[PDB]
């Protein structure tokens, strides 16, 4: 419609460092590697400023939902749950944080592209609508 929304099923297309990320948070070797190579679908769900998020990553499918400005307690990559807040940079990016790692989501076209840091790795995904 006319106010932007993320809402959409989106499959994985490309990424960069996934192994160097997923080691970082301490995953087990063996799942980084059966998990590198699958293109994930994730769904977001949004309504007004609430978000709901199922994430794929990797062999990982992760539930998340928040409402902007709002303090949200966010399922991370190891399981452990953080308190932290989701904020947006103009309506079509999505910035949070949580125990140094820094995420940014944004929707352009058909395509989402998130930004991961943790110290200097920087883990990219880029999926596309299907």
């Amino acid at each position: 419609g006319s106010h932007m929304s993320f809402s959409g099923k989106y499959q994985l297309q490309s990424q960069e460092n996934f192994e160097a990320f997923m080691k970082a948070i301490g995953l087990p070797e063996e799942l980084i590697q059966k998990g590198k190579d699958i293109k994930g679908v994730s769904e977001i769900v949004q309504n007004g400023k609430h978000f709901k998020f199922t994430i794929t990553a990797g062999s990982k499918v992760i539930q998340n939902e928040f409402t902007v400005g709002e303090e949200c307690e966010l399922e991370t990559m190891t399981g452990e749950k953080v308190k932290t807040v989701v904020q947006l940079e103009g309506d079509n990016k999505l910035v949070t944080t949580f125990k140094n790692i820094k995420s940014v989501t944004e929707l352009n076209g058909d395509i989402i592209t998130n930004t991961m840091t943790l110290g200097d790795i920087v883990f990219k995904r880029i999926s596309k609508r299907i």
